[PDB]
């Protein structure tokens, strides 16, 4: 007999109850922690790719209330250059600001680059992103330990893992937050290059469960295709999420919109494709992602979606909102009749693409 | 541990088993309660929504002995006229008729809109119709205490919910029926959106056995694509249904037909559609159905469906249907059995399209 | 809560287990019985179909050693003929053959057709097939009784069913077999039109157990799309098989093969369609099914696969292969991987068409 | 009632967890064992068939570390030619080798073909790999007799088989090593012909287990679509991998490219398909593959994915692969979370396809 150790679930498995409320969608406060001492007025972080975050993003991620983090596809003297511009920019009230009255910003970061690190502190980084394909191994929990003996009061954020043992591991660490999400990723193959991962809303739970002993925020990264995912991702425990391919397609993100076939798109790549490497084993692909104008268009639907969810529930916070919170599991079917069904879209909704 | 608290079936999960049957579809009877003191002659509501139902269908509605609610995304003055020109209308034996032999008529209202209650109610409306997106809300149910307050003896239905405690919520305060369907709507996106929401099949049957106790009859709203869908949801304990799509494609929902691509059509939207509220967060979309010529005889192939379907089951009449019924789980196997499979339609049927 | 009384599976759902073998396929025995009294020398039997089975058919199932039955949709003069015609027909050893030498046949009747029978027995046909959409039915009941009480000895078929209690009803009423199948034929519409249905290998199974204690065979019609699917039904305890999308595409089907679009055709519907009834709630479609040649050719690619699956399981006949079978459940995953995957067929097989 | 054994699972129906790591992929170890006597360099091993494995083939499997076993479907004295032309073949550090440092080769041979297997043995064949569509029978049983009695220490191999018993039977009979897979073949049409198999990660899973009691290893065969089912079956228990449609369109295959419209492939097909065999009933089809390059490129790609699971999971080799590995059962919506979603692939991978 193979050791099943469950019947895990993804976002399109559940849905939550509705319950009785006394609040409306405009109404509820969608404050949450990014760490334990960092707050955004929203809980959307843009995710480290070289195709969605750079200045441009970060600047608009934190003037809306939530996050960019800078990618680490670049040298390091670029990379201090993408976050100083970030810190040096009533129009935007709920904007994100640290000590200086600055917009706060994230950078990624790898194993063993401290070098990385001294500089980006040094630059004025609210946040170190330390993102590896296996977050519960050796090389991260010792670069975890080198940041925090080095850097104690520096927030850092390590990821990606999938299982409660790896959310202990890195929690005792003495990690700010972690990050959830192993092979969710729209570009990502992680799942079917390795056979290995977890659907996401189980990795959530499970994740969330063990870093509550700490206190210990989770940030859900990866297989956001709505903004109902993003409902059920808080939902489950989860304090914030992090969003690549719906922010990839905007003004804001790195690179230019071409048309094709009169259509028009960006470019939208893993980290881990060959193209953005550069024989190599790849676990991510190169694509495109429709354009969708401005980023704070975008994030305008994804937060009405959530407001309209808390809303149902009757949740006045998120807080309030994960202890109400009650989900059903549903079937392929209830898929179908949950979708656009036996009628044909002739002028398409800002929030549902078919 | 997330808190699931089921595994929740639509329509497409289930079936319901043949029994003994000593009568012929033609000799049941389908007569059943729209609310504790309206009935109908056959059971199907025509939608409240600006593509299906204005004086036109709700005229044809009540003369094949059901009703059709006039949408309410109009002014006050105009819906005012669009009852009345209902009540002014051998030929409709099962015609579903009022006090002073007028054909009956329902109204849609929003939360706090008294205003149009006493302009829709001195027009002699049969019911009115409460909707909104969250049936089970602090402002639904103070304006169902201040209608019964002002209006005791006025036939209200209230919705629209999904649990069982959001049924008691509304009986308690003294509904003549409820609505039910959170998102299983042709054109609803709500689920997808918002992330909430309960299958249409298990949200009736937990609603009537709450409504049951009250005696207060639940309308089954949204998601019926097929005539063995209404049966399935009358079987499973809902006194009536409400049907959008299947009646926006009719000669007489509002709008005209128009050819594209060789086929005919007509517009149907949602009322949560950007379209139809005309920055806003929609959860509907505009689209387009297939032509489907009148009335009369699509209702004709919807009711010989259900009439089939009591025969087969053996039950003579719908109150008999829903004590009889017992239903199969299946699998998405069992589903392409169910459906036509391995043959390619050459001549369409008037009650099945694929 | 809502009684649903069982989880059912149909073929797709199920494989059989490969067994110890010492047994060839060319070495198994197929023989088996139609009814209490006939038997077959193999176990296909044409549909009762317009587009299926008339004289020329029939012969050659007979010939073959199965049996066609004759569609009723034809007045009794003409059916007679037909039957007379396949009375009057070392090249088929296995032909299955009455008392005179003469092939045997079954035609159709329906409820309260004692005219019919009456010509048919004078006819000489060897079993009469009492069709409905709903055997389980007083008429249907009463038309059993009134036949066996004037035919004592003649050998009646009854259908069709989908329950144990409906087998039952049918078996003391004194039929020589029950047909299984409430919706599962590829032209059939009756699960969406009526919402009412058993998917076909759970019907078998429940019916074969209570057929088993009268010794009354269960006829499995309906639902076949392949050789598999006839061992699949052979296994869990049928004692024969009715097809007609398999055999409609064939020389001796009624009708002439047409080419369309590069592509040979003949037409295939079911008897509850509006052309075959030929305003009415139709449970069938009308369609088209790829030109297949020779009825001998595909019944022996048909027969070929049982005699494969025999040998999987070990089976030296077919009561042995009832005995032997286990069968797995499998999911959706599991019937990819069993279907032609990851490779573009370039030259059709005969036995499996994608 | 019906006698279901079980719920089977194949490969897309699972995960593996990840667990905690201190290895990197290019430091496991992936030697392994493919019968008793003979240990592989690296798990991989070529399908015995004509448009997979001949000389060429065969010699880059065993330079890069793993095994082809040459086709029968060709006369004895070619076959022997084939093998020779293996035996007579630091640029190639892993290669498998015999005693006189030559290559490693095996050879594929029916029922009570013993003639061809001392041709086979003389040439100095290192494995005979004794293929039947159904392993578990007297034909095959006795094959093994007759050849374990002749040839005491010649490594046999025997397949393919589905279940406990039958792995029993042949370990029984003195084989040193059983392959496993009724059905899961790209090109196989077995399970829908016959109906009959077992999906193939609980094939594997069930025939370790009783495999292990023997020290016998399990050679996984067919169903292999990507890199992480080769992780995966290697995870469940198997000792090694037999691949036929990924490796059909290199270079080595026998055949040559061809391009039809636009695209470049090779023919790939059954060795039960008409095609190969040559009224016969066949168990599989003939079709093409894409054209990928270099043997060697694609098998890169192969281990890279395998490699990269054993860093996911801390695996050091094989063996502790398999006592580390832990599976979670997913879901459909899982299973497309795992894909890549919700963006258009712009630049292939070479390790990923759609
Ligand atoms: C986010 C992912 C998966 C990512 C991002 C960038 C690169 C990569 C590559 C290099 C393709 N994969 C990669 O680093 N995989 C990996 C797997 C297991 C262990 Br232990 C360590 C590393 C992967
Ligand atoms: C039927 C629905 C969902 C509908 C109909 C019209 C408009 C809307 C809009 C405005 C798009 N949505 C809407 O009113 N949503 C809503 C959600 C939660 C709570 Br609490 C209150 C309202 C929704
Ligand atoms: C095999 C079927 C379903 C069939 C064949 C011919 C005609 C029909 C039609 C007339 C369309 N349907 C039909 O006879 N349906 C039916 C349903 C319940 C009861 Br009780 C009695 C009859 C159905
Ligand atoms: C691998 C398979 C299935 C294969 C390979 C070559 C030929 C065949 C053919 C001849 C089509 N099938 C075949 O030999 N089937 C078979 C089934 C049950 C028993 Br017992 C014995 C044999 C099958
Ligand atoms: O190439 C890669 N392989 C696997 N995961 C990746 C890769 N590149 C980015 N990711 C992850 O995928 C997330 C974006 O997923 P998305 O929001 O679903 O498009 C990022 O935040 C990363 O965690
Ligand atoms: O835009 C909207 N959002 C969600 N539900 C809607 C909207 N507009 C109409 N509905 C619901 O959908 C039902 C029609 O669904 P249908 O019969 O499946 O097309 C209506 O009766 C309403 O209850
Ligand atoms: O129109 C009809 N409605 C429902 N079932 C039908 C109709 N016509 C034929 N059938 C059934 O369908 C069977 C053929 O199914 P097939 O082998 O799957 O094509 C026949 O033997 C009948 O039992
Ligand atoms: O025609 C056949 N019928 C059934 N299985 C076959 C046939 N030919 C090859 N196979 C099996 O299929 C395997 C290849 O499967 P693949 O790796 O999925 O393409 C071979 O190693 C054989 O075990
Ligand atoms: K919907
Ligand atoms: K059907
Ligand atoms: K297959
Ligand atoms: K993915």
């Amino acid at each position: 007999a193979m050791k099943i150790v469950k019947r895990a679930l993804t976002f399109e498995d559940v849905l939550l109850r509705p319950g009785y409320s006394e609040v409306l969608p405009k109404e509820v406060k969608i404050h949450t922690k990014l760490t334990k001492n960092i707050t955004l007025n929203m809980p959307l972080i843009s995710a480290a790719m070289d195709t969605v975050t750079e200045h441009r993003a970060a600047i608009m991620m934190a003037r809306l209330g939530g996050l960019g983090v800078i990618h680490k596809n670049m040298d390091i003297a670029s990379q201090v250059r993408e976050v100083k511009r970030v810190k040096k920019s009533k129009e935007y009230p709920d904007a994100n600001k640290d000590n200086f009255g600055r917009l706060r910003v994230g950078a990624a970061i790898g194993v063993g680059q401290m070098d990385r690190v001294d500089a980006l502190v040094e630059a004025g980084v609210d946040v170190v992103v330390l993102d590896s394909a296996h977050g519960h191994s050796k090389g991260i929990i010792d670069t975890v330990k080198a940041i925090k003996a080095k850097y104690p009061n520096l927030d850092l954020i390590a990821g990606n893992i999938a299982t409660a043992a790896a959310a202990k591991a890195l929690c005792e660490a003495g990690v700010d937050a972690v990050k959830v999400g192993i092979g969710p990723g729209s570009i990502c193959t992680t799942r079917i290059v390795s056979g290995v991962g977890v659907p996401q809303i189980s990795a959530i739970d499970e994740c969330v469960e063990e870093a509550n002993k700490f206190g210990v925020p989770v940030i859900a990264d990866g297989g956001i295709k709505y903004s109902g995912d993003i409902a059920k991702a808080l939902a489950v425990g989860a304090s914030s999420v992090m969003i690549g391919s719906l922010l990839a397609g905007t003004d804001e993100s790195p690179g230019e919109l071409f048309t094709y076939q009169g259509r028009q798109y960006k470019s939208y790549r893993g980290m881990g494709s060959l193209g953005a490497m550069q024989k190599l084993v790849p676990e991510g692909i190169e694509g495109r992602v429709p354009y969708v104008g401005s980023i704070r268009s975008v994030v305008h639907q994804l937060l009405g979606g959530l407001r309209s969810s808390m809303g149902y529930v009757g949740a006045k916070d998120i807080e309030d909102f994960q202890k109400r919170a009650e989900f059903v599991e549903i079937t392929t079917a209830g898929l179908k009749e949950s979708h656009v069904h036996d009628v044909t879209i002739t002028h398409e909704a800002p929030n549902y693409k078919v």
